[PDB]
């Protein structure tokens, strides 16, 4: 089998991308951020406190016929921009782009911190980290990826986001048609449950390759590219005016300026990201600072190749016995 949706930006900005999933019979459509990054699929629900719901489409599991409470199932998750959520489990159809899953853990959630309240456009996430992270307790389970791996033509899937742009997750086959020059596939550690691998090096613009090894995580469910002091100070030195700010809470530079794009290295393949990939515009309404898409991962414990970069290149998340990475340029 296979399976194809559309992926979607929830502003201007491409601060998140959301994807339509069906839950439940009738299907429930609820709109996900598929993240990476994580390995819960958790939804705002009938059962989330009512003055943590503002504008989210909840999944309502008394009106499914396929819905089966998972008794004494819970859980609870932080992410690492210092949000939360938490509740009771079910289990239920679950369809994304055409692909159907049956006796998916469907987390319901009773409480959400105020970020997720604040993104109407958000209904929950949809986890395609490695199961190993998966927060149910007393009996952990499998991402919507693992319950389909077996199923597929092939254990893959690709993400391709878009910049200002919808794009496409794809499950079970590679589209040839979505990307440019070849994929270069790079190994992966699930040590720490993520599709974590290591780059080759970076540039700034038009500078020249500087060969390091980069650790770092594929997460489609964080904005930005978090990466060693080093590296960001670097790139950001080429913008005049450019500056770290700990009253913002990192590199803002002049709306004024024209961005460096900023290369990666995946083997010997270059992925590159243009500039205007790297401006999240001004820090508040009309303020004349815009605020880096390129941002230290100091005190984070780890690199990320969040959207920012991820959105540069059609990525292939390679679920085989042996996990890797792929990417090439589109």
């Amino acid at each position: 089998s296979t399976g194809s949706a559309t992926t979607t930006p929830i502003d201007s900005l491409d601060d998140a991308y959301i994807t339509p999933v069906q839950i439940g019979t009738p299907a429930q459509t609820l709109n996900l951020d598929f993240d990476t990054g994580s390995s819960d699929l958790w939804v705002f629900s009938s059962e989330t406190t009512a003055s943590e719901v503002d504008g989210q489409t909840i999944y309502t599991p008394s009106k499914s016929t396929t819905a089966k409470l998972l008794s004494g199932a819970t859980w609870s998750i932080s992410y690492g921009d210092g949000s939360s959520s938490s509740g009771d489990v079910y289990t239920d159809t679950v369809s994304v782009g055409g692909l159907t899953v049956t006796g998916q853990a469907v987390e319901s959630a009773k409480k959400v911190s105020s970020s997720f309240t604040e993104d109407s456009t958000i209904d929950g996430l949809l986890g395609l980290a490695f199961s190993t992270l998966n927060t149910v307790s007393p009996t952990q389970q499998k991402t919507f990826f693992d319950n389909a791996k077996a199923s597929l033509d092939s254990p893959v899937f690709t993400a391709d986001l878009g910049y200002h742009a919808p794009g496409t997750y794809n499950f079970g086959f590679i589209d040839t048609t979505a990307y440019t020059g070849s994929i270069t596939y790079t190994a992966v550690s699930t040590k720490q449950g993520f599709w974590e691998w290591t780059s080759t090096g970076y540039a700034v613009g038009s500078g020249t390759f500087k060969s390091t090894s980069i650790d770092g995580i594929a997460d489609t469910g964080t904005t930005l590219l978090y990466l060693p002091a080093t590296v960001v100070s670097a790139y950001w030195a080429q913008v005049s005016g450019a500056k770290s700010s700990s009253s913002v809470g990192g590199y803002v530079f002049p709306c004024s300026a024209t961005l460096p794009s900023f290369t990666f290295g995946v083997g010997s393949a270059r992925i590159v990201i243009p500039g205007d990939y790297i401006d999240f515009g001004p820090i508040s309404t009309g303020s004349s600072s815009c605020f880096g898409g390129i941002q230290s991962s100091a005190g984070i414990g780890i690199n990320i190749f969040g959207d920012v970069a991820l959105k540069a290149a059609f990525v292939v998340f390679n679920g085989a016995t042996t996990p890797t990475l792929g990417f090439a340029s589109k």
